[PDB]
């Protein structure tokens, strides 16, 4: 039974990108007294002159939650969508247990960041000259090439070293498809 470690149907390049951060939001559906939550929770920080939300942190899943007065909560740091949702539930429950009537409505993934290393140098200048409508490479202003992909709606950061950052996905597979879509062109521009 030679099942394959990597499914080349899903990853023709034979390379699987790593998910580095998933950010999600959920509506707690209630106004929140930020000074009280900050006072009452051990795991909270709240400096409204620096950021208008209470900062809460947990170790499992190792993440950070930004809880706004409106009741909106942003959860960041998770490595999978299941873990982003699991952590969001855990922060929302902490809030209920403090005595606020927190709900868990319209939870949604807002952004997934993935990285990948093809491990060969890339001629970004040539790549950009050949794909002018989608790329920006301006070494004196920022390092790496910015590539705006249409389908899926992703923005990639391609560095001269072969390291790539894939941002903007709403689900794991989009991050994978974005990479596969760009792979043949990275390859076409391998620094000989």
């Amino acid at each position: 039974e030679g099942s394959n470690p990597v499914d080349l149907s899903k990853h023709p390049s034979g390379i699987v990108p790593t998910l580095q951060n998933i950010v999600s939001t959920v509506n707690l559906d209630c106004k929140l007294d930020l000074k009280a939550i900050a006072l009452q929770a051990r795991n909270a920080e709240y400096n409204p002159k620096r950021f208008a939300a209470v900062i809460m942190r947990i170790r499992e899943p190792k993440t950070t939650a930004l809880i706004f007065a409106s009741g909106k909560m942003v959860c960041t740091g998770a490595k999978s969508e299941d873990f982003s949702k699991m952590a969001a539930r855990k922060y929302a429950r902490i809030v209920q247990k403090l005595g606020f009537p927190a709900k868990f409505k319209d939870f949604k993934i807002q952004n997934i960041v993935g990285s990948c290393d093809v491990k060969f140098p890339i001629r970004l200048e040539g790549l950009a000259y050949s794909h002018a409508a989608f790329s920006s490479y301006e070494p004196e202003l920022f390092p790496g090439l910015i590539y705006r992909m249409k389908v899926p709606k992703i923005v990639l950061l391609i560095f001269v070293s072969g390291k790539i950052v894939i941002t903007g996905a709403k689900m794991r597979d989009e991050t994978y498809k974005a990479f596969e879509n760009i792979y043949p062109v990275l390859s076409e521009f391998r620094k000989i």
